[PDB]
């Protein structure tokens, strides 16, 4: 949990232009979250990164997970190992509004973050899910209560975010 160059938000929220992936790397903090779906697919974005970086270990075991448990549910989570990146992978799933899935259940999902102490995270229902991402870190300052690192990989995205909120 060694975290450098951050930016403090809140009293518990940080903020870094960073790869997720190098940070985990850098860091080997006790938590790293994952931007997961209901099934554990990592084929893209955050998800595809955190695999890659565990070279498909991650793949492997999730779909363990899942024909032993079933899916997640959207708003849900799961915690998994976190191979060479972390102590523990926090699989969240944030809603896909563009798949019209509700908005509501981006309040939920950042809900799981707050059974760590302290986490390693990206920002919930970027990317592909196509929620606003400055809306995404409202929510995420609004809901959680213990400490969470931001890494933010595109730096107009990170200079957008740290605009809007300072
Ligand atoms: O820039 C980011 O914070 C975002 C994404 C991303 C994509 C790929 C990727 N590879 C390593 S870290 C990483 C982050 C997807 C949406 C938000």
């Amino acid at each position: 949990n060694s975290f450098s160059g951050y930016l403090k938000l809140t009293d518990n929220v940080y903020i870094k232009n960073a790869d997720i992936v190098e940070e985990a790397k850098k860091v080997k903090p006790t938590v790293v979250v994952n931007a997961a779906n209901v099934y554990l697919k990592h084929g893209g974005g955050v998800a595809g990164a955190l695999n890659k970086a565990t070279n498909n270990a991650m793949q492997v075991e999730s779909d363990d997970y899942i024909a032993t448990n079933g899916p997640l549910k959207v708003g849900g989570s799961c915690v998994l190992s976190g191979h060479n990146l972390a102590k523990h992978c926090l699989h969240v799933v944030g809603p896909n509004v563009n798949k019209g899935e509700d908005i509501q259940l981006l309040k939920s999902a950042y809900e799981n973050f707050n059974q760590h102490e302290v986490l390693l995270a990206p920002l919930l229902s970027a990317g592909i899910f196509g929620a606003d991402p400055i809306h995404s870190l409202r929510v995420c300052v609004d809901t959680v209560r213990t400490n969470v690192y931001l890494a933010v990989f595109d730096k107009n995205l990170y200079d957008k975010l740290v605009s809007s909120f300072l």
